[PDB]
């Protein structure tokens, strides 16, 4: 295709000007004043969301040097949601004025790759900065902070993420699903989670957030690999007239002999699924085995001889839910029986008794651990469809921001951290004066949440800034109530993983991004 | 097509405006100063690359006699990132220079196929005078300033590859591929090396780069031709349940009865791949037993009697990854059995003491050579997927340009060398005043790097080549440190093979080309 | 007005395309083959001409630049025609010539006032060699044939200026009228010759002519400036009277006599030179 | 007419565009090297130039905004020129560096007034350096080669003025006149000079000398207002009947008499100019007496009874030849007899030894000065009228610009004196990083000429630039030969006034013109 090719200012302005609207688009929906967008989507309803990542993934210029840019920013939102799940507002703001900032410098004949060099610098040793001043998360109060103020300072959810991570404890799998009544619901039940995905990516339902559902799905389990597709006909035959959709538990599942003509057969009313299993061998096979005893089915082997022409519908598993994922895969509900799951939790606890080897020990350990903590589920209860799903992001953020938390730690929220850094970092240095104005870049780029929010608050950020530039430690500025004290007494805090991560993609991306001259796009 | 057809100053300056075009965009990213640059992607994000030959690929121009000179000059970067892999940039330079000065000079009216004589004459006198300058390439602090220097002055990588050569010797092979945390990590394991292609061009995978890659293929071994389909169905119908994808290796392998079914059966989900036997007879016998061995599988064989309907998931062979490429294919990372390399390794070795002719003792030694070097996997630790590739881009050239350079040798950086031979070069005449002409085009061209790189630093590029052309030895000027001094002290240096490519690729296509008259083209 | 510029190679080229323009339009009717030329005329039928200036006064370009390039090369004409009174057309062929090389060469990018030195000294050599190439015309017989190559091959008038330069001798005075008769008539008569043109150009009789020809006028000498025309009141009224052409030398002719001078002229009161 | 604003970047970019265009079109024929600009004419043949005068002053650009940004330029061009006489290109050639730079920096997001004072500070500290630098021009045979110089390298224009000071001193007086003779004429005639110049722009005869040149007139001199012209009326009866040019001297003129004036100018009836009266007070009509000594007049006054009316012819003065400058009026062979002008002189000498006041005791001084010293003259020598005014005018700019030099001093030219003080400002600071960046633009567009005129030469303008930088004193490049040395060897010299006023000038504008946000105009019709 012919190209349209810029160069210099040309393409590094229609760059900042597709970078602007997606960062004001992202930007505006940042802090507890923070105010919720209107996604369009030609199938359904309108979508109204405070989440960050959604909204960039949404945006698509016509300009397409604007269009590339946003795309380049996209890709922060994108890792950053992938990395923490939180924070992708804020890594997009603190892209935006990074890049802007590089660009005043480079047109004032800056080197652009100094400046890179001088941002990487800063960032690394504010990572550091973050380290060292990062707090550990406990005591299920500061979790609970954590999961109010990630999903705009609502109190409920907050407690009831903390409610459950104290039944399920600091590692436990909660699930944030779909409601029916006007309230949110707390409904820890019996399940299951492997760290392992869906094998081909067609079997995307529906929603656009990657996980695909199953309507009381029907569990089946394998440790060897079959053949040909007539031993696994009949099964899927029962399956075919069964009632419920189909998911297969496997080693390793292929393409040909399944994907392709699952796909020529089957218009898609009713879903079938393949997943991989995690572990390998005697691993692999204890772990089927629970799972069976889960959903009260069995596992096809070479020694026990039993056949998937022989098994029924009766013999297979059954699950009341299960939600699939390319990161991990969970089973939600498996009725199965609770005498047979009881006792099979008691006969693993005397596997651990008996075994006394470390990676013995560890792994029949995560299987108690995977066994007892059990599935939390959110039933996330509102008035409407747009309620729905309004309620379920924020939910989903503050459950990934209480994860991310309780893995790493908690500093002071709003953005307070980044003003504690950058007063610490004043004195970072570059190789030469180039490097310094980079740093310097970044000192200057480090203190936008603060003012993104407080202008969300309709507050001037100037004042904002430097009087919290003035104070020290915890101090800083309430946007809520307005007023300035310690978020560690009033619980704002960020988890220091969100904050880490987001403004390490940011400055890596914004160093590569400024460094740009030649862009080449279709006409 | 109706063909719109031009003649003398128009078509060549028509060329000329696509070929200045083509040539900013690709000298934008020259030197240590040089500036990244964005190519569009529809299927995914902007890629930000430094690498010179991929902007060469995707530039076309919307008037057609400008997308010809494009197109032709982009072939000079192909051909050189073929033969060398670095210097592409510095190719398309002395290609824009030499078409430029020759244009001027056509422009007085002067002859051009003595011109294009005049500069096969210089060039093939510099390509003397770099051989006799050339340099061999050891110690490696020599081979780590050439994989720094390679990748934008990033010592980091330069001191990893530079440990590599160490570990695999100045031969081994060094695969390149996506890591999976920040930092990037060296990974020598045990894999083959086999200098051969794909049979058709529909197994290129969804990337551009012309190598497909396997995640966790499925090794097939084969010395005897098969004959029917229905004797390999069954291996593929295991391998169409087995979970990993499938790769054969044999002879020489047809399109009629496979590749024409394999694309009308599957859709793309799990790809399947076929690849020549290098070798012939009781060589390539012994080489696939050796391959067969290091992924654990077996050769299937008229003597032996052993079928393909007889093999099964577990008597053939399974690697970790495989990529292929059409110049050379390597099996990254076969499991197979640790004890059983090892002993096939002491029977190669004991094969050795026993043979004593020449090249039964050489090609012995060849296999020795591949199993000991095993495979160095260097996995790109960065924060962004647009910094994978970028680094994955720099990584790569590093280890291209480390290759050449202990192929060949090296010489002084930045085009320093260059520009001596070409003051060496000043009482070089030709048949005629024509040629004489042509001889002195050429030597106003090799100045272009360094004009260009000082040019990129936002520099005085006049000052650099007087002072530099007032030097003598390896005196020039460091870009990046704003100095002048000796780059063989500082490290800055070029494979010989890289800068001799270049300049003969360009003194060809650009003699070559300023001789054209006439452009027919659709309109 | 407002003002459009054009710099850089577009310029080159744009009076490179007025002169080319001019030139052609000129150049068709060099030499004695030269084709004729034929200009339009507001009314009446158009004339029909193989003069050089007479083409070449008319050209003017719609577009500004390329107009320009041919005013240039208009001034260059006319002022060869002023200092030698032929060949214009060989002129602005050697500059059409000298311009299309010349713009050649710079546009293939050397040093364009090296190039007008280097011109310079070889057409300065040319100038000393066509002196060692020149020889003397004092005779009459080559006289009589230039004179007939320049006026279109016409042995008459080069016999009749051979004639009048043998009666004038080498550096005399010979003047053209008209004659009733159908032969051409050659006279010696004593007269008065300066080097003074007209205060103003309307003062001109002809304009095709260019010189104001009077029949037995009034001849007025004054060595003072006559900065009233009060002074010339007394004259016009006798001229007036007397009814005859009048002129006039005086030192200087001030704004005052010269605008009166041309009120009078356009009256048609008095015939004043 | 209504009025289109734009404010903000595009005004910036605007007059940007627009400085660009007027700053290449004139910087084009800069230096020696300085290539030809052709110039349409309405009528006739277009005029071809070098003068970076004559192309700077009919540039105007169809759309409203740059054409405002080149006419800012060009009214510092002009005020560079009036102020010095040359160096016009030079001027504006650093006005475009040094606003192209700083746009760029202003457009980078730093205080375009921070800047402006760096400039302001930069170019103080440039002036001081040159003032340092600055090489006294009292020999005559620098005075030769600049004058060469400055009339396109012609060596009998700068030997002619170079004749002509020594035939009147340092500081006398000297006009240009054409000369019927190829051969070029000096004289020396005592006369008079002042600094009063036309009370109407219509009183030139030539619009493009720009000056009143008459011959033979009939002088009045007046230290009274001439409110009506009922008082000029016999004067112009009394003019008329005698014919010839007509001078007036008075102390003011209103609006009713220089309407009356123009209308009769206009008509062509007379030739009347009337000029301002020079001093104030005793010291004006005391140096109107040493006038009216000089021509043979009398000064009217009202307070002395006798009036305007009561003129008549003898006792109007007279001279030979009189030329009224734009500011300046000077009397060339007055008619009054030199035994009175050195009485009129001793009588101001022994004003001058009662003189206890040093401003009167100076204002005597001069007095005595333009009374004794006299008026040389120049006639131009040649043999077509096109030159005799072409060398009449580069007469007058040559010796404006040789004045120049006498006043001030002289410096190597070829823009090296640029070059050498910036190298001598490199290490001066601000007081913040803005106005460290506007030192630091004042000091990379200070170095522009040399650049531009190498540009002229068809050489590289960067090679030469750090040549030049590199070597120390006096060392630079002569275009014209093409290759190094010293300017004063091979005589290559520029009046420190003349390029002082235009960096001065270039960055009053700059800081002017930077400093512009909204950008009034009117509506395009
Ligand atoms: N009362 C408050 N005072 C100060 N900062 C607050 C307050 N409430 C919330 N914040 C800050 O607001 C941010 C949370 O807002 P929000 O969850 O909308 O965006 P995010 O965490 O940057 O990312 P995302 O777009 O994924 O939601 C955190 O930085 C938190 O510290
Ligand atoms: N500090 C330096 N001083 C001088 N030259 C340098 C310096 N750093 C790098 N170079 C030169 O820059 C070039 C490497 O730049 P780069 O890798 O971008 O381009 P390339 O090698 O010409 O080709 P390609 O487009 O394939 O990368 C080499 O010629 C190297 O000598
Ligand atoms: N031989 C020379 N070598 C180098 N520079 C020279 C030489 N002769 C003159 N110059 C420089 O060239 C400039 C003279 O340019 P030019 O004669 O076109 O007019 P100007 O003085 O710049 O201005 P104006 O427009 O008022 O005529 C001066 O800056 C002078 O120093």
């Amino acid at each position: 295709a012919a190209k349209d090719v810029k160069f210099g200012n040309d393409a590094r302005v229609k760059m900042l000007r597709g970078v602007n609207v997606l960062a004001d688009a992202v930007k505006v929906t940042l802090g507890p004043k923070g105010r919720n967008v209107v996604l369009d989507k030609s199938f359904g309803a309108p979508t109204i969301t405070k989440d960050g990542v959604s909204v960039a993934r949404e945006i698509e210029l016509e300009d397409k040097f604007e269009n590339m840019g946003a795309q380049m920013v996209k890709e922060v939102a994108s890792k950053a949601n992938d990395a923490a799940g939180d924070g992708t507002t804020t890594a997009t703001v603190l892209a935006q004025a990074i890049i802007t900032e590089g660009l005043k410098a480079v047109a004032a004949g800056m080197n652009p790759m100094d400046l890179k060099r001088g941002i990487d610098k800063a960032v690394t040793a504010a990572v550091e900065e973050l380290k060292a001043l990062s707090v550990p998360c406990s005591d299920s109060k500061a979790i609970a902070q954590v999961g109010t103020i990630s999903a705009n300072s609502d109190e409920t959810v907050g407690k009831l993420i903390a409610e459950a991570m104290d039944k399920v404890g600091k590692e436990g799998v909660i699930t944030v699903e779909d409601g029916t009544g006007l309230q949110d619901e707390l409904d820890v039940v019996e399940g299951m989670q492997f760290d392992r995905g869906y094998l081909s990516p067609y079997f995307i339902n529906k929603p656009e957030t990657g996980a695909v559902e199953l309507e009381s799905p029907f569990i089946l389990l394998a440790d060897k690999k079959i053949s040909n597709i007539r031993e696994m006909l009949p099964v899927l035959e029962a399956v075919a007239k069964a009632g419920k959709p189909l998911l297969i538990i496997a080693e390793d599942v292929e393409g040909e002999a399944l994907a392709t003509l699952v796909v020529n057969t089957m218009r898609g009313i009713v879903k079938v699924a393949a997943v991989k299993a995690p572990g390998f061998g005697d691993r692999r096979k204890a772990m089927l085995q629970d799972i069976a005893t889960l959903t009260g089915g069995t596992v096809i082997s070479e020694e026990i001889g039993m056949e998937l022409e022989k098994a029924t519908l009766e013999d297979l598993g059954q699950a009341k839910r299960v939600v699939i994922n390319k990161d991990t895969t969970t089973i939600i509900d498996g009725v199965g029986e609770e005498a047979a799951i009881q006792g099979r939790v008691a006969q693993i606890r005397q596997q651990i008794e008996e075994a006394t080897s470390d990676y013995d020990r560890e792994k029949l350990q995560e299987r108690v651990a995977k066994l007892a903590g059990g599935v939390a589920v959110i039933k996330v209860g509102a008035a409407t469809e747009v309620e729905m799903k309004e309620k379920k992001a924020r939910v989903e953020d503050a459950l990934h921001a209480t994860r991310a938390a309780v893995e790493e730690g908690v500093v002071a929220g709003g953005g307070v951290a980044l003003i504690r850094v950058a007063s610490k970092l004043a004195d970072l240095r570059g190789q030469n004066e180039d490097q310094n104005v980079g740093i310097k870049v970044a000192l200057r780029a480090m203190e936008a949440p603060l003012r993104q929010i407080v202008l969300n608050c309709g507050e001037e950020p100037s004042v904002v800034a430097n009087t919290v530039k003035g104070g020290d430690g915890n101090y800083g500025y309430n946007a809520a109530t307005e007023e300035y004290g310690n978020m560690i007494d009033m619980g704002i805090l960020d988890p220091t993983k969100v904050t880490r991560s987001a403004l390490q993609y940011a400055a890596s991306v914004a160093g590569l991004m400024i460094t740009t001259e030649c862009m080449v796009t279709d006409l």
